[PDB]
């Protein structure tokens, strides 16, 4: 069976270094809010070329912190892509604000910036751009509209660690970037973890306070806070893995290159980034009309696949109130997408096998 | 320097077992939602004598999950002790509900059940009882009022793992129990972690869903959820430490016994539990009129102390709107309390040293 994502094999490359990093935390007797978090924040900010980074508990919490720290009026709207993973939208709902869905461009699977303005109202306060599947959103028209309406740009970078647009890294393309370090991400922990990136020192400080019960000074609570911290053990593992992130992303890109050049099936639509540095290939997403039949065929041929995603947020029981809204581009994507195996440790001869098996489906 | 709480020394007792447990998780390649969480939940439910336990990210999240899962009307009130750690109150605020503060009994530092009814309204939906410092709340009058008004009882058990009232463990004294496993707690992880305990299978299932983005079935979201999980590494460490929790609590109780029998200073008020099994001695809290002078004297004598707590929630900037409300019993406690060193690994001869140093303060 070709595995979709072999996390044991990804992390086995660092077995001795992970052991030493965990043992350093255990021997420090400091498990939270410590030197490994400080070093990881400094190094991840440097990687994104932001002045600041603040660790937190997971990627949804990163988004919740970014929105909550703005303290927008309770009737505020936040624009968000209709086809993202449900967590990008949950963050807005969980802050008590109104998500306003905008279709992706079918060509990019990312928010269509030329559809946003039609949904801006006097209540709009922010845009959550999602760099979906590893592709950076083309930001030029988002920058224009954000400034025209004095909106904040909140990047959901959970799937796109290291992606580039106009020479800037995701996490440095708006007011604040929000990251997941869930174990399956392009930079994965061995547990839940997240961070924000920003150049705004006052927002970095406010988020660091809110994520620690609202406290920067022992015994004192400035804000009504949350509890959203990155464990020292996980910061230590992330800091050692960060050194290899560009190389891992390049390894992914070489699998994507095999698929993009060797799949020749007119009934399968391949991902096509606008620039190679814009895509770090968290997910390699194809579209086909017979998606469930293709997944079963591939399974019979020894190839594990997952769907990102089969049910869009507005069709979930969670968003029952939206189930009769029409987002036909999003609906089509969710009926047609399948994710092919891709990772930094995947053998290239498996990608050639998969490409020819896909060509035999036609 | 006698340390307040030596976590390295607490965890050093389990050095080889923690190494083996972490390595089992790493070699499984399953870091979340796995066998260590299943085993820990089963064993912690058995320990509390509840049918169910659901792991989550931390103790505040445990409380947030318990309240959120009830889906109370948005104008609802929740009764909570005025003198608890601020997180018990943050959980209510963060769910968009109205905290209604009730004074503790000065004799117990726990909610005065004979002051609750005066603050019940038609909007009251629950009581958050807090087993503060390790002492179980006397529940008989809380049970009576909860049933009279059809209120839910949500136990904040963060400080009281293993405490007993009327032969039942904290976490089995209401509708749902909420636990912290923050590293300093009587059962501590090596990172953030938490759980709920309950006999209600439908609430356990709903909380497990909400804590995993609202999803029990892959690709499907029943509820608008959060991301609040217990890492497999932390569940593994908690499960091995749970075997020693009663023995660690008894070791704490023996330090408390030294303080309670050997401090003879009429200007210092000692903690006095109603039954020995009701107190697991997370914190050993004294009161004195010259609290800041006593803390500095003890520091000069080589004894580290902390304050639980010096600023009550209603006086915090976080709750600025409450800063002119009067809770004189809570205010007095916060001006007078100091916590003496106590832990399962503290040397008993240090407790005798501390007791005689306190007697020399008079
Ligand atoms: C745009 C966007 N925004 C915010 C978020 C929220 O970030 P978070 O709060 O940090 O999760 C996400 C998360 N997004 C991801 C989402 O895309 C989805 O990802 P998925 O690929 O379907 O997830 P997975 O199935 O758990 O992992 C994939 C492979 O990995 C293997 N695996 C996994 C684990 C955990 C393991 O322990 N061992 C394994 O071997 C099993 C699978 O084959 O579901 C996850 C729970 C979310 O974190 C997002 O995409
Ligand atoms: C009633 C109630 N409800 C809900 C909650 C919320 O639970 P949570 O969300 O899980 O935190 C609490 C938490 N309550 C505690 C609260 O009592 C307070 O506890 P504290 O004793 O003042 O905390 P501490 O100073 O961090 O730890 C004490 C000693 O431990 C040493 N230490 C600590 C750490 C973390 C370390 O890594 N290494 C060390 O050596 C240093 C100190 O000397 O602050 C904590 C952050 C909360 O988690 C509560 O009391
Ligand atoms: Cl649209
Ligand atoms: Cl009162
Ligand atoms: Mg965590």
């Amino acid at each position: 069976m070709i595995k979709f994502l072999d996390l044991h094999k990804i992390n086995q490359r660092f077995k001795s270094e992970i052991d030493l990093a965990i043992r350093e935390v255990l021997e420090s007797g400091w498990y939270l809010l410590g030197e490994k978090n400080k070093a990881f924040e400094e190094n991840f900010a440097k990687y994104c070329e932001t002045k600041f980074s603040v660790g937190c508990a997971n990627g949804l919490d990163a988004l919740h912190l970014a929105i909550r720290a703005y303290d927008f009026p309770k009737d505020s709207e936040i624009i968000v892509p209709a086809n993202t993973y449900i967590a990008s939208i949950l963050a807005i709902s969980n802050c008590g604000l109104k998500p306003i869905l905008v279709e992706p461009n079918l060509e990019t699977y990312n928010i269509d910036a030329d559809l946003i303005e039609a949904k801006i109202t006097e209540k709009t306060k922010a845009i959550v751009v999602v760099h979906l599947y590893g592709q950076a959103v083309e930001m030029e028209k988002i920058w224009e509209l954000a400034k025209k309406y004095n909106l904040k740009i909140i990047e959901d970078c959970a799937q796109a660690h290291g992606a580039i647009y106009q020479g800037k890294k995701v996490g440095n393309l708006g007011d604040i970037g929000c990251f997941s370090f869930y174990p399956g991400k392009n930079l994965g922990a061995l547990g839940d973890g997240g961070c924000i990136t920003t150049n705004d020192e006052e927002m970095a400080t406010k988020i660091r306070a809110i994520a620690n019960y609202g406290s920067l000074i022992k015994y004192e609570n400035i804000y009504k806070g949350l509890n959203s911290r990155l464990d020292e053990i996980q910061a230590a593992i992330l800091d050692l893995k960060l050194q290899f992130l560009d190389a891992d992303n390049q390894q992914r890109r070489e699998i994507a290159k095999i698929y993009r050049e060797n799949i020749k099936n007119e009934k399968i639509i391949l991902p096509k980034p606008y620039e190679e540095e814009s895509h770090v290939w968290h997910l390699f997403v194809i579209r086909t009309k017979d998606r469930d039949k293709l997944q079963e065929y591939l399974k019979i041929k020894g190839i594990q696949t997952l769907i990102h995603y089969p049910i869009p947020p507005h069709k979930q029981n969670a968003y029952k109130e939206w189930n009769n809204l029409s987002f036909p581009i999003t609906e089509k994507i969710h009926k047609e997408v399948l994710s092919l195996p891709i990772s930094p440790v995947m053998n290239k001869e498996e990608a050639f096998y998969i490409a020819q098996i896909l060509n035999e489906f036609l």
